[PDB]
């Protein structure tokens, strides 16, 4: 009876979602007819049972009718990507089809009928349609007017049902129309909630490497980096978070970090890979993820299919093996620089946030080590070859890695901050400011005035000018707009000027 009406939905969007993708139906008959028996059923089951509170029919109607206006704005891309490309006039119809389903609220009964199910579901189609929602209206102002413009009585919904159906299902009748959506308004999705939403779409994604890729670009996209560690947390448990020796290369002692590094130099492959697809001559970057193609090559798949096998278990591992070697910058790589760069920016950033003692040391560790493992290379930068790699290892692109002459002292220099602040945080303060007093960025000023204040809270009063000077250097600097530090002057400058007049 009832259960029925409730397990036919699931079914039809399930039947939806494998003939949108795998089937690979052309944005013809194929995908249209399972829509349009999807909405018939909306609208039965709406009119006739219009469940109260109590009958969960109308939590999974609710959560139902989210997912169909979320398969909508799949089928209007995929219709737009077959014909020509993703259009100017089926962004709008879909940018409004996925922010209907993110604005019905997350479903809870909170008291048999596993609401897992629903919650999950929910936590899904939250992420989809917010990351698919900021990377549609990357520009500002877009929500609004599509909120007041794209939706109307009759002819918004027509012009969003005509598109999807042609002419075979009345406007009246057996269709959207039953449905209002004047009650939706503008509310962008935040950033945390969106990182919480992600943590939540993981537990029907685990370890699919398409999904992770994805997820790393559409943060990407966003110009922010991603939260990597509570992912591989979730993914992965128990593995380690860093390893005894970095000069071994033994398949059966992955860390964590090894597999951070991976994902990391995946994504920016891809994106490159991407980018220099004929993109620059497409709306969505990144082309929700059933109707877009690999993102990844077919060594990175081997591979992460092989650590996935060796993790969540006559196992042949040379893969593993080679590509470790590879990973952990020993005996031969062929990664030139562009990649040790961003893997020790990356680890730089993660661990110097942090507080607790035992992982800002770990991630300043990993960084140092590449860093030092960049070293020797970035010297044979004298007009010579880099590294001869006629075959591809894992990761080889061109006409972006190759680390011109002149940026080699920049990255000196920020090799030798890593240096001094490893140390710093390890407790051997002095020799941390006989590093500190080589390179001569904002960086090291505002690291030896914060050393400066910490060491001599109460004991000397001459040190203080120290800080006064150094802290007026830093005032210059200003004075060109410099934002490098990792806290910006408005805070620091205002707190050191203060204490100093203050001694004084």
């Amino acid at each position: 009876n009832t259960n029925m009406r409730m397990i036919t939905k699931e079914l039809l969007l399930a039947q939806c979602d494998v003939v949108f993708l795998t089937l690979s139906k052309k944005d013809v008959q194929k995908s249209k007819e399972a829509l349009e028996r999807f909405d018939q059923a909306l609208l039965s089951v709406k009119q006739s049972v219009s469940g109260t509170d109590a009958s969960d029919l109308s939590v999974t109607f609710y959560e139902m009718r989210g997912h169909y206006y979320m398969h909508a704005g799949t089928l209007l891309l995929k219709m737009a990507q077959s014909c020509e490309v993703q259009w100017k006039a089926l962004i709008e119809p879909a940018a409004l089809c996925y922010l209907l389903a993110y604005q019905v609220p997350k479903p809870k009964s909170k008291p048999d009928n596993g609401q897992g199910f629903l919650e999950e579901l929910a936590f899904d189609r939250q992420s989809k349609s917010g990351h698919l929602l900021l990377t549609l209206s990357h520009g500002k102002q877009n929500f609004i007017s599509e909120i007041i413009e794209t939706f109307a009585n009759q002819c918004g919904q027509s012009i969003l049902l005509k598109f999807l159906f042609e002419d075979n299902l009345s406007m009246q009748d057996s269709f959207m129309g039953s449905d209002d959506i004047s009650y939706v308004e503008n509310r962008v999705p935040d950033l945390s909630e969106l990182s919480q939403h992600d943590n939540g779409s993981l537990r029907i994604h685990n370890g699919d490497l398409q999904h992770l890729t994805w997820l790393g670009l559409q943060w990407h996209f966003l110009s922010t980096l991603p939260p990597l560690r509570k992912w591989l947390k979730q993914i992965f448990p128990r593995v380690p978070q860093e390893t005894s020796r970095l000069e071994s290369n033994i398949p059966e002692s992955i860390c964590l970090l090894d597999l951070e590094v991976f994902l990391l130099a995946v994504v920016q492959t891809s994106y490159l890979q991407l980018q220099d697809n004929n993109t620059t001559a497409n709306r969505p970057r990144c082309l929700p993820l059933p109707i877009c193609k690999q993102l990844f090559t077919d060594r990175q798949r081997s591979w992460w299919d092989a650590v996935y096998s060796l993790i969540t278990k006559a196992k042949l591992r040379s893969v593993i093996q080679h590509d470790l070697t590879t990973l952990r910058a020993q005996e031969k790589h062929g990664l030139q620089p562009a990649v040790l760069v961003n893997w020790a920016r990356g680890l730089h950033k993660t661990g110097y946030s942090l507080n607790s003692f035992y992982d800002q040391k770990e991630y300043m560790g990993r960084c140092v080590h590449y860093w030092k493992k960049l070293l020797p290379l970035l010297d044979l930068v004298k007009q010579k070859k880099s590294i001869p790699e006629p075959v591809d290892p894992l990761f080889k692109h061109f006409h972006n890695k190759d680390i011109k002459v002149s940026e080699v002292k920049d990255l000196e220099d920020e090799a030798c901050i890593a240096f001094a602040t490893l140390d710093l945080v390890d407790g051997k303060t002095e020799d941390a400011i006989i590093a500190f007093e080589s390179v001569k960025n904002v960086v090291a000023y505002w690291n030896l005035a914060l050393i400066y204040q910490r060491k001599a809270e109460e004991i000397e009063n001459d040190c203080l000018p120290a800080e006064e000077q150094e802290e007026f250097q830093e005032c210059l600097l200003k004075c060109k707009g410099f934002l490098k530090m990792i806290c910006d002057e408005y805070s620091a400058y205002p707190s050191i000027a203060t204490s100093l007049p203050v001694p004084v």
